[PDB]
């Protein structure tokens, strides 16, 4: 039992998404104005347009409680990691709040934090267009972890036929020796992984 | 210009970023993104696309027999085909950057317990194939990934570092009692750009030590 609230000005974007109840709320419901104007120039200077704080204020109060965990995707965050899905996924209650533009104003996430617990976090390093597909690879990762639904790269996998275009599944995995079997998918993973993810064994990346 | 093929059993995964492109962008011929369901290419009756692994182990693995056919179609010469996994290469910024300049990307999404390795490696005699992982953690299938990869190398096509970013701030001035660093509004600007290159500093000594 989760309940996962997702707040975005881009609704449609979370489509992809009773153990779990996954509500998405659009931002623009909590302005005042005719222009419904969630963004504004930052101070100090610099590209783009941040998102006001007071927009976001209103509408974190009425959907959030002291239980919540706030989940903000940014790539300056905490990475977010399988260990992350771990946690995450015995919690209550997760709000994501998903921005735009160039980001949200930092005293969103200062103020939310003196209220509940907050989780500024990066889901890799490379930088998304907003949040949003964030949100949906977090909710991906943590769902199906919830009871009711490890440091190393999974080797490959292979299925019928035996033979295909004149390439054969390894013969190790059509022997039956449940003992090499596991032994030489052991040494494929870690095959695998000196080869694509050397950090991953205490290695420096190429 | 670039060509976007995405192949999945699930092609509505992919309807909000087809969505999401500006009509400038495909009406000049910058861009175009086409969702394909695989089981177009399926052989039999029930549409079969996976099947028991060898060596057991639970889960099901993607049959090649269905995937090679997709890729023959889809697949030129040209192609970079990409394939999502949780065991591949990582995707970072630098991937993003050097495919925004290819002319076209294959997506190829698995689902179940991913897809047959002969798939790849028949694919990579014929052309670039990257096998990349978008972070360490495990999803159900590769559509999230491809969105993610889709929306990263996109916004890096004209008109479709080192350090962590620090904190941007907008009015008003004060706001439930916390104010905008001062300096931002000191008219300061070397001043400025010094505080804020000691934030990126701070929160990556904080966040990504690893980046230092
Ligand atoms: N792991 C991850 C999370 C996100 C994410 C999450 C939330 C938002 C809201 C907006 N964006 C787009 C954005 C954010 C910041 C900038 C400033 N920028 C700093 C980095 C270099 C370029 C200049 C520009 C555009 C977001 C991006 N991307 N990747
Ligand atoms: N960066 C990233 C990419 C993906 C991704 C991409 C493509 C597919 C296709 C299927 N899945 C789900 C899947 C794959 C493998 C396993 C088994 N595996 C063995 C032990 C270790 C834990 C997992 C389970 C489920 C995919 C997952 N996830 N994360």
């Amino acid at each position: 039992s989760m309940k996962i609230d997702v707040v975005t000005i881009f609704p449609e974007y979370l489509q992809p998404v009773g153990l779990v109840d996954v509500a998405v709320h659009d931002l623009r419901r909590w302005t005042h104005d005719v222009h419904k104007s969630v963004d504004d120039s930052p101070y100090g200077g610099g590209p783009g347009m941040v998102m006001k704080p007071t927009v976001w204020g209103d509408a974190l109060d009425e959907i959030c409680t002291s239980e919540t965990l706030l989940v903000v995707p940014t790539p300056a965050g905490y990475p977010f990691t399988q260990e992350t899905a771990w946690q995450w996924s015995t919690e209550d209650h997760l709000v994501i709040a998903c921005g735009r533009y160039e980001g949200i104003d930092q005293r969103v996430a200062d103020d939310a934090a003196t209220r509940m617990r907050v989780r500024e976090v990066s889901i890799g390093d490379y930088v998304l267009n907003g949040g949003e597909a964030a949100a949906l690879v977090i909710i991906e990762a943590v769902l199906r972890l919830v009871p009711g639904v490890a440091s190393l790269l999974e080797g490959p996998s292979y299925t019928r036929p035996p033979s295909w275009r004149g390439m054969d599944v390894p013969p190790v995995l059509l022997s039956g020796d449940h003992a090499k079997i596991a032994a030489w998918r052991a040494e494929q993973s870690r095959q695998r992984t000196i080869e694509r993810r050397p950090d991953l064994l205490g290695f420096d990346s190429p």
